């Protein structure tokens, strides 16, 4: 049970970790990568409280405009398609709240792990990815076949910094298991 202290600073943390990180789909040699797709799978895993999702998306949203027109970041990904995020959230919640279900904690327990993993950020992916494709107005002509190539090669790094949050948020609980 944690006192309101505590959860601030957990709060500002994420918040501080997107508004860090939101600029960089994957790891710069400078920059850290976009840590918001983990984050909203790790709150499916940890946190009961409901509000804190659709309270989490406002500021990604926020940090996003703010980046864009005062930060100096490209309007590029921003389009029509930009609200399709909201589903690849919610969808990465879910799934984080799945992992949860059956848990064990066991070495099958991260074969567990490693299979909602590429499933729910596949599904992410397409949302994402293929939400752009298809709806942004970017792309001349899309089609299944451009799509695939897009998801062929958008998916995996963007797994990868996926993987790099979640494995590091499971370094950091055996250090909770062992205090
Ligand atoms: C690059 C990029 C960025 C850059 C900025 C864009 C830029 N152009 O500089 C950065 C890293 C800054 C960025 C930021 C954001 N991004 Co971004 N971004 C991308 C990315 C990786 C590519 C966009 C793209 O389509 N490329 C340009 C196209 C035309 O290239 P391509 O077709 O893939 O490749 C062509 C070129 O390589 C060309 N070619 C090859 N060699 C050469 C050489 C030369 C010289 C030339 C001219 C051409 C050329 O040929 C290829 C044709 O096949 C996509 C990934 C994706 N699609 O899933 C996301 C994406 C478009 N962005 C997205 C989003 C949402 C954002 C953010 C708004 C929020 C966020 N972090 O999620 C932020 C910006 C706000 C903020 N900072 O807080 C989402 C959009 C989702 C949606 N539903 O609309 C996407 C889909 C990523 C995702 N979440 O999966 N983004």
């Amino acid at each position: 049970n944690l006192t309101r202290r505590q959860q601030i600073a957990i709060g500002f943390v994420l918040v501080l970790m997107m508004l860090l990180t939101r600029s960089h789909h994957w790891a710069s040699i400078h920059s850290l990568p976009d840590a918001s797709w983990a984050i909203f799978f790790l709150l499916g895993v940890y946190v009961r409280a409901l509000w804190v999702v659709p309270a989490l998306i406002a500021a990604s949203v926020v940090i996003d405009y703010v980046a864009i027109t005062w930060g100096g970041v490209s309007d590029f990904c921003v389009s029509p398609a930009y609200w399709l995020l909201i589903p690849a959230y919610l969808a990465l919640f879910a799934g984080g709240r799945f992992y949860a279900r059956g848990h064990s904690l066991s070495l099958l327990g991260l074969f567990r792990l490693a299979g909602v993993a590429l499933a729910v950020v596949a599904v992410a992916q397409l949302l994402t990815t293929g939400g752009f494709y298809f709806y942004s107005g970017r792309f001349a002509d899309p089609t299944l076949a451009g799509l695939v190539l897009r998801l062929e090669k958008y998916f995996p790094p963007m797994l990868g910094t996926f993987a790099l949050y979640v494995g590091l948020a499971a370094t950091v609980h055996v250090a909770l298991a062992a205090v």
